[PDB]
């Protein structure tokens, strides 16, 4: 499911009974963007939108940044966000790209059992460029009561991707820049290096998206897939930085027909951390 900003700005004039809609923007950023992504969502956001947190809705034990949490947080998390079991949640983000980390969100609502979950094509960015309302301020929906369950294949660790080198069970995809996985561009991490783990496919996430910010079509994404040599028959598993734009992967083989693509959590950051290439 994404949605058109013309389907969000009907469903914001004409809820349906016991089936309510919830906003969340879900923007999130590298540090080296300079971007607040709080702050920016009270500057401007769709009206009834929530901001969700990635960094808060996660694990709070991992040294690591937006590990997954546990199922009772994230059930209180997106409660206190105005999501219940009946609720269609609608994700976007205010990215330059169109979407860069709603589809992280996406994903987890899927992962935590939660299946009436969309996202909202070309983002804010899109809705900007349309003339669509906009509202301003802090936005406290009323609390609602959600109930989680972790999907644990929805997750691959850092032991999967190790054995898998020996293995091949899985194919891997990486979205990030092509520099970045080349390694002649930096990690935007303090003290990670560039460079990919052995055996991975590189598949920018802007490789799914137009010029415009909007999703390509199922058949564009198909022979994405196919040009890169990926086979959407056998399976895929998504890696990046840091488990956010890797479920543009995940997306992009949803939209497929291929709802079974699992997500390196950890990513390069874990990667580097454990693995320590000293290749570049």
């Amino acid at each position: 499911s994404h949605v058109s900003a013309q389907w969000v700005a009907e469903a914001l004039r004409a809820p349906r009974a016991g089936q309510p809609l919830q906003l969340l923007d879900a923007s999130w950023y590298l540090p080296k963007l300079g971007r607040d992504a709080r702050r920016e969502f009270e500057e401007r956001h769709i009206p009834g939108a929530a901001f969700f947190d990635i960094d808060q809705c996660s694990d709070r034990t991992s040294p690591y940044d937006h590990m997954l949490p546990g199922a009772e947080h994230f059930a209180e998390y997106a409660g206190r966000l105005g999501v219940g079991a009946a609720t269609h949640v609608v994700i976007y983000d205010a990215s330059d790209q169109g979407l860069y980390s709603a589809p992280r969100v996406w994903w987890m609502f899927r992962a935590f059992g939660h299946h009436a979950v969309s996202l909202l094509d070309g983002g804010l960015r899109h809705w900007l460029r349309q003339n669509l309302p906009l509202s301003s301020g802090k936005s406290q929906p009323a609390p609602a009561e959600f109930r989680a369950q972790l999907d644990p294949a929805f997750i691959k660790t850092y032991e999967d991707i190790k054995e898998n080198l020996e293995s091949r069970r899985f194919q891997v995809v990486d979205s990030r820049a092509t520099g970045r996985f080349r390694g002649t561009e930096p990690e935007p991490r303090d003290g990670i290096e560039p460079g990919h783990i052995p055996g991975t496919v590189n598949i920018p996430f802007t490789d799914f998206l137009s010029q415009e910010g909007l999703e390509k079509s199922p058949e564009e994404i198909r022979h994405l897939f196919q040009e890169k040599k990926v086979d959407l028959s056998k399976p895929l598993v998504a890696t990046c930085g840091s488990g956010v734009t890797a479920c543009h992967v995940a997306l992009g083989a949803y939209l497929c027909g291929k709802p079974d693509v699992p997500i390196y959590d950890g990513s390069w950051v874990e990667w580097y951390m454990r693995a320590r290439p000293e290749d570049v």
